[PDB]
């Protein structure tokens, strides 16, 4: 049994700053090379992906984040999470799952809660982990 | 474009081999999957369809126009119950499963579910 977790304020928005950075990146050179193809709609829904990606593998994260934490043996400085954060944003295979969408032409229908997503700094981004 | 009676016929058939699939699918691997997420794969099968229709015109009318005189109804409905068994979906299903995007369910999703079939909207080329 586990009792909530709250993630120091420093901590968390390292991680999703750098994570959400490395994924826009990503997206940028990726589209460099195959977005001609897309319409506006569709690129802003990639950038929403990337926000959903981080969104759903973030428990997947922070048990990496904590053990990688936890074989450090001293207290955790905020560097240690923008370091693990920035290393997940460009350790991640984005433009697999881009190719994919693309080839199946199942882009995400661009909806008005996306952009509730896509307007917010990436430090604000919500996650939703006890 | 297509008549209603037809278009109809091939919406209501496709979207009935997809669903059929998912069932299977589900019944294979909807254990931990919660209810939003299975209305998301409902919705994928319809988004799928909308997205493809147009390849799926090429196909029809190929096999509509090779075999004689103008076709019916009970064409369309065998046409569209054969595109509706021949893409399996599954792999879609076990990708976003696997990478775990299942899309987020929103209201224009559960929308487009709640039609009937029938009336879900499609787009010639």
């Amino acid at each position: 049994y586990v009792e909530p977790k709250f993630l120091n304020k420093a901590f968390e928005v390292a991680l999703k700053v750098q994570i959400i950075a490395g994924f826009d990146r990503g997206l940028v050179k990726w589209l460099r090379v195959h977005g001609r193809t897309l319409s506006t709609v569709q690129k802003k829904a990639l950038y929403f992906v990337n926000r959903r990606y981080m969104q759903t593998h973030w428990a997947n994260y922070m048990l990496w984040i904590n053990k990688k934490i936890d074989a450090l043996g001293r207290t955790p400085v905020v560097g240690d999470y923008t370091r693990l954060g920035a290393e997940i944003g460009r350790r991640i295979d984005m433009a697999y799952f881009y190719d994919f969408l693309k080839d199946k032409n199942m882009i995400p229908k661009y909806l008005p809660y996306m952009e509730e997503i896509n307007r917010m700094r990436p430090a604000d981004v919500p996650v939703k982990y006890m």
